[PDB]
């Protein structure tokens, strides 16, 4: 009834993209790309190691035989490595980037249950203060009722059975405010609590696009490879020849 | 034909069943119950400690100030130190109760917690095991089938042609395959953690019930509070005076 003695903060839970510009997460994704360079330089040198191995090759000589072209042979076995090495590097990365995934929704995640506890616990306590507050403005006025009662009456009998009578308002009131406080405390602790679940599910949502984006680039990758592999042996061969 | 090759751990995380009978959480359920008794004997212990109080109170020797009798100004003195003690102590049972409420949702939401991440995990994990032995099987059979294809046709251009084919299909066929599991790995964890959700959810509705308990008791045991005062105290003028 009384609307000052049910307060509760509103329900409310830091968003995504609070979260995602705290610093604990921001650290965590330049450790991400850190990764992500890291790769393409080893992947990069590997492709080197890799033409480095046949520059050797290439120099050793072949003992004479018919279709004695097993120089053309190594050609073609160099084009296959690439062509592997080519789909281990993308798939790495990858995998790579589904794990990042998968880190900063637990980062995230982590991030989020600590504020949400505290969400939680703040309106647990703003719940009992007022209670407590409630209860004393309720008794407080059962001493009045009475001083002033008896102030104005001096019958032991009908003098009594109002401080009867209102020793039984009291004690009824305080069952009422603390019920009604307590149901909407209750509505409070549930929007909360579905405020953080769909905070949850932005969460998964978005890891799910980054585990699509990896999967796409991954493709678009694969879709040129054996033509940048095509166009890179040819420049290579003229190189190790003429 | 795929499912053999895509096959993923069906969802299922603990239900609330299997989290309520863990080592653990039984613990603290009997360590919360222990609490329960200890407030209890805190309650009887003052409220004997408040009859004692009242032993001295009655049989001290009163010398006369006025008329009216000093044994009824005690009395009800003794049963309004009654009623607010009763008033203490259950708001105490339930504010302790909530609590208990409280430490069983943090638990069970840790216990569970650590088992759905297991399960992420295992899911994860396995999809990607798919995707490596999809590669070495695809793999296998270009392998064979250019294995096969150069002993049935001994003309240059023509085995050059189908090699490209044969190339051609596997790293397509792994891609297309990979973004397959993929789609599927999503589908699965989307439902996963569509479970893992239900079941906090069905948590939070279980500390919803017990706090709603809590209080249901605390009002009922207000309702009756002051008859069963005047009542001890009736029995108790008994063994005072009588």
């Amino acid at each position: 009834n009384m609307k000052e003695v049910t307060q509760l903060p509103e329900p409310q839970t830091a968003s995504l993209a609070e979260l995602q510009q705290m610093k604990l997460f921001l650290k965590l994704l330049k450790k991400q790309e850190k990764e992500l360079k890291e790769l393409e330089r080893k992947g990069s040198k590997r492709r080197e190691e890799l033409l480095q191995k046949y520059s050797v090759l290439f120099l050793e000589p072949v003992y004479p035989r018919g279709l004695d072209s097993q120089v053309v042979e190594l050609k073609e076995r160099l084009e296959m490595e690439l062509i592997h090495l080519g789909e281990e590097y993308h798939d790495g990365i990858r995998r790579r980037k589904e794990q990042h995934a998968t880190e900063q929704t637990a980062k995230i995640t982590e991030l989020a249950r600590e504020k949400q506890i505290a969400e939680l616990k703040a309106l647990k306590e703003s719940s009992e203060s007022n209670i407590k507050d409630i209860k004393k403005k309720l008794e407080a006025k059962r001493l009045d009722r009475i001083q002033v009662m008896m102030r104005s009456t001096s019958d032991k009998a009908a003098q009594e059975r109002l401080k009867k009578e209102i020793n039984n308002s009291h004690i009824q009131e305080v069952v009422q405010t603390i019920k009604l406080l307590t149901e909407k405390t209750a509505r409070y602790q549930q929007k909360l609590e579905e405020k953080q679940a769909e905070n949850l599910r932005a969460i998964q949502e978005k890891e799910g696009q980054l585990q699509q984006e990896a999967v796409a680039e991954y493709e678009e990758k694969l879709k040129t490879l054996t033509v940048e592999v095509q166009e890179m042996v040819k420049n290579y061969m003229k190189e190790v020849f003429p």
